[PDB]
């Protein structure tokens, strides 16, 4: 599959199959409402990148990382309600789209936790995710390179829309994209990295044309 | 061009210019998150079809439109926050997206109420907006005409977006309703009415293309 170059109001956003670990720049990487870090079967999946970063491509450990989510400086405005009785898991909820940034890494509160669920978004949470990460990845990395995967189009459940299609979720990625940039003379470079295991999965005949 | 019929995931939509009063069948209008009914400097502006729609076109009174208000059917899940301070205006705030239905008329709860600003969104809120708008309607009104102007295009500002244009707004409609109706299998039948006097400020082919998503 061979990468796409759109032209969206003036700005290129490349489309292209890959393995967002092997980008060079800034990699997002969706991790939930809390930064959880812990990797088992009640917490963060293995099977989510979030997992995946956390067991296999962290920039040391996972002690460090901890310590980074632990004493970053999150503005006051990023802080939601506290679960002070949460068994399992920290305990600071952060607002939709907040980033947590740690080497080439950004880190970004997507998904809220459910114990059965475990990543769960209504659909206007999942714009709102969008439009607030657009917002702060073009204020914050204005002609810098950023590297996304498709958001919610591994485990999460995005209520009332269980099977929305991976394209479908690409098509909304680049309209809000769209909004967020329009405001900005300089955004963020963005390239959506599909994986190189769905490609064929993806007709991308309808983002090309 | 003063029309196009879309075919958005194997339905029709509409795209008009005309006047939102002439069409028969649900009309939908903006009010605020109070459903105010107060029509002056300080609270709804006459401007907004809001204010003409209490001005001009009501079933009958602006009491009876009240009255109706105050003892509408609402589910406990559309209540937000009770202003008890409010000085001017309903107490009441309802959640965005709320509906309140008077004869052929779809009242929707759209913009937030600032004192200053009268009629604020964020873009998410906007979003949020348009979302739960049409998976009501397409719930409640599957297979029946329901005609909306362009929400947002009015004295609503909606926070660092404040000169968006008619057309992105209209796109953004258009991409909002094929999310929607694309889990419901028989979706309202939408007809969005340009007013004639922006029609020329709106290009209808561009328009055609946002049926993709
Ligand atoms: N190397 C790679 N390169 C590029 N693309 C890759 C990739 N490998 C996989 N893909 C694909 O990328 C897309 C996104 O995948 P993710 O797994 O990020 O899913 P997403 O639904 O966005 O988020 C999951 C949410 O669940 C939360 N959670 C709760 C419990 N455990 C996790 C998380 O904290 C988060 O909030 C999908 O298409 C994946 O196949
Ligand atoms: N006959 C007609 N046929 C068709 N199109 C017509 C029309 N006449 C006007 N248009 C156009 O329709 C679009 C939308 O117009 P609205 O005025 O509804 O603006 P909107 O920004 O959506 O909402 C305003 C918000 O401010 C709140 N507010 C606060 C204080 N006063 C009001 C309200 O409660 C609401 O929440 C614009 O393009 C109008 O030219």
């Amino acid at each position: 599959l061979k990468s796409i170059d759109l032209n969206i109001e003036g700005s290129k956003v490349t489309v292209k199959a890959g393995d967002i670990f092997l980008e060079p720049g800034l990699k997002a990487i969706a991790f939930n409402e809390y930064f959880d870090t812990i990797v088992n079967d009640r917490i963060i999946s293995a099977h989510s990148l979030n997992g995946t970063f956390i067991n296999l491509h962290l920039p040391s450990t996972i002690t460090q990382l901890d310590n980074h989510i632990t004493n970053y400086p999150f503005d006051s405005d990023e802080l939601s309600s506290f679960n002070k009785s949460r068994q399992e898991g920290k305990r600071q909820r952060f607002k939709i789209g907040t980033l947590c940034i740690y080497d080439d890494f950004i880190l970004t509160a997507f998904s809220k936790f459910d114990a059965q669920n475990k990543a769960v978004l209504t659909m206007p949470e999942y714009l709102e995710f969008l439009i607030n990460f657009w917002d702060k990845i073009n204020k914050v990395y204005a002609q810098q390179s950023v590297s996304t995967p498709i958001f919610g189009s591994g485990i999460t459940r995005i209520k009332e829309h269980k099977n929305i299609t991976d394209e479908d979720l690409l098509k909304i990625m680049l309209w809000t994209f769209r909004i967020s940039e329009m405001r900005f003379k300089y955004p963020a470079k963005l390239t959506i990295v599909i994986h190189k295991d769905k490609i064929n999965t993806i007709n991308l005949l309808d983002i090309k044309t």
